[PDB]
């Protein structure tokens, strides 16, 4: 019944219309702990997005950000941002971080550490080579994916193993991310971020936008199936880290986001759309599984054979398929 | 034995809805429910017949609970669509008598209280929101606390399911309530008035003028107040969901309380509960891939059509502060 | 790993392309059930289309069907004369066979005594049409219900269920019975055309003098009058797949096997007293949409719904209606 806890619910379901149904269904004490890092990373993110901000003073907003946290009084009040509430009301937030058990607020605080230091590295620089990319991937939602296990873990609903397992926490943010980057182009291209990584797809056009013009449209479709093979690689992991856990209110909020992006990849996938106009549940892990197949034979189904990663694209689904 | 076989085949006829789900519960239960369901229809059956005079039914609803003892009595005089059950009332209540004794208790303690009840109700319309709430315990509430005790006294589920009285009365007052709701326009039709009276005079001179499109955006006040009224008893539907352990109880409990949740969902602010009809289901984005079979799921799905509601409520209308302030309290709980 | 085997892979690959339905659930079993389950169904359909094929003549072909489970350890045995969809699993045989003689030998063991057996009754139906009632259940336990022994065998083999799944072998043949009688009634017209009859004969002459009757327009009541009493005739291996589903505990088996019984339970229900079943299409039609097949009280509250949608629509007018109301009535009692 806290004046501030009632807020920060209200933030959740404003900022995250995709995940706050499946975070307030999670047992114990994961719900609040899940709620507060949802909020302070949308702060976060909230931050590195604002282009009113300039890089000398968003640099260190970044950077410091985490230390906000323990500063009751902190707040930001000029934002143009959608989601600026967050910040203009950080306090609110804070608070409910710094009543979070200390095993909870050690996680957030080292996982805001650390993405205010990736975040700050890239905001002069596009993503270059698929190595980058992955950083970057790493930086904005690997970290998460990572964060998350950890507080699981923490609350002894999951076994210590899933927090350990950064790798694969890892990929699971990994997979998430370059689905909605792979999905967005049209979006991003309207707002001038570039995060397609450029040793891709300059292999096609000479400028990135080029993808959004007609005569384009072939090269756009080539790169596009390029980007959701490199996608695909991460389902392996994905698969692993779900066969792990063993709270159903986790897996529902685990798999439910995977399976999503599963489907989104392979409703993207040979797509021209991309570039304009655009009995199972999955709760528990054998249906999981038998979706993600079902997902890939769609894709399978529409590899062309001329396009470039035809053969590359076969390869990871057969992959997936059979180990 | 031959009656139990018939008795299967009349709950199939007279219960739609929860023929299937009662069919699949465990061991004892799924006789036991089997036999309420049927004489609940039975006494709904004498209830809503209007052929049958206040001095002749007065008597049958206080008596009801009685005819479950007498292996003869039947009624030979309905003429309502589901009679077989009165003309063949032998037949049930001597599997009635087949069932342990401790459930004979429970059904029959529901059928004493739920005639009286009715009889109550014979006379008048439904007042205030307390006396709604007074109305919907008689058809409902009971039949909540009635499943709940039949529920613990099989111990597929613990003692707590039957003994917490207020929570089980809640979840058939969200159900009762969300039914009344959705069901205006066939209700006038009916020539019975279920909206409650001080409620809805606040906004027109007759019930009926809700259904005239002058008066529309009154309607559609009222319609989301009792919403608003309803949704309070979301937070003891949560808490009597998560108590259950046995598969097919939740089943059974579940689905009905969702469906519940997501017709209310498709009724607010919405204007075709008045000039038109209501069409539920339909892509909720994130809960399309959840069934209702688990608890951490049933949770999403109805947090996920309480935010469904909220995004649409407009600030002009009266109730939305409190319609806000309610959601506001289940997500946080 | 990329360095494991390519030969796996490929069977992966022809198992999606056999079967447009099953390869996700099969793909989705624990264990070494995946791989057992994957092979057995691709030597399966090996079997299946020599069979099937109408260019091998009866004689060339029963040797085949009599030696096919020994053609399982003959690791360059091919068959490269067929002409029909799937033959690439008989051409490319001995890397499904390789794959095959990789499985435990227990599984193994398993595997080639049910294409031992049922090579020997494909066989025995290459020059006979189904006669009576008997001769269908025969021919069905043939094609189907000795997969369902087999798959229970593997099942219990490898510890993921109980040992008396893969003992009751006649609660696993009523599972390969259901999903095979409903198949053969739902394609009564495919087979028309492609000139195999696989209703009995005992039955359909109680109704025309010819099989290819059913398909003429004057005949119609009387086809859905015959088409009743063939679903009527299946409904009752419902008990048995009851009880099969409700000794099952582990959650990727018993998707595996609830979902196809489902599929087929909704078939029935959707070809009940319907003449389209005759005439074109047939497409698959509340609380059922809340809950999918998954949890043993559910299967249930799902098939006991599609009872009701049968029985609702059982015409008295029908000479099986009496017998369709003492089934369904039968189902609901347990």
């Amino acid at each position: 019944l806290s004046s501030s806890l009632k807020t920060c619910y209200k933030y959740l379901n404003q900022t995250s219309r995709s995940f706050a149904a499946v975070i307030q269904a999670l047992d114990g004490e994961m719900r609040n702990a899940v709620c507060i890092f949802y909020l302070v990373l949308r702060a976060l993110d909230t931050l590195e997005d604002d282009m009113t901000i300039s890089v000398e003073k968003k640099v260190p907003l970044l950077h410091n950000f985490h230390s906000f946290l323990y500063q009751p009084d902190w707040r930001f009040m000029e934002s143009k941002e959608k989601d600026r509430q967050v910040l203009e009301d950080f306090p609110t937030i804070s608070l409910e971080f710094r009543n979070l058990a200390e095993k909870y607020q050690t996680v957030i605080a080292d996982i805001c550490r650390r993405m205010g230091i990736g975040m700050a590295e890239f905001l002069d620089k596009h993503v270059t080579s698929e190595q980058e990319w992955d950083k970057y991937c790493h930086y904005v939602a690997g970290l998460v994916g990572i964060g998350l296990s950890r507080l699981f873990s923490a609350s002894e609903f999951e076994d210590p193993l899933v927090g350990e397992d950064t790798e694969r926490a890892n990929s699971m943010g990994l997979f998430l991310q370059k689905t909605n980057i792979i999905r967005d182009y049209l979006e991003d291209q309207q707002g001038g971020r570039e995060f397609w990584p450029q040793e891709v797809w300059s292999r096609y056009v000479k400028k990135l936008g080029d993808f959004a013009k007609p005569e384009n449209i072939d090269l756009a479709v080539q790169c596009l199936n390029e980007l959701i093979t490199n996608a695909l690689h991460h389902i392996p992991d994905v698969i692993t880290y779900l066969s792990r856990l063993r709270n159903q209110s986790v897996f529902n909020f685990c798999a439910i986001p995977q399976v999503m992006a599963i489907a989104t990849l392979a409703a993207c996938y040979n797509n021209q759309q991309v570039f304009k106009g655009a009995m199972m549940d999955a709760t528990n892990m054998p249906a999981v599984k038998a979706i993600i197949y079902q997902y890939m034979e769609e894709i399978y189904h529409r590899i062309p054979d001329s396009d470039p990663s035809s053969s590359k694209t076969r390869q990871i689904i057969s992959t997936i398929r059979t180990q």
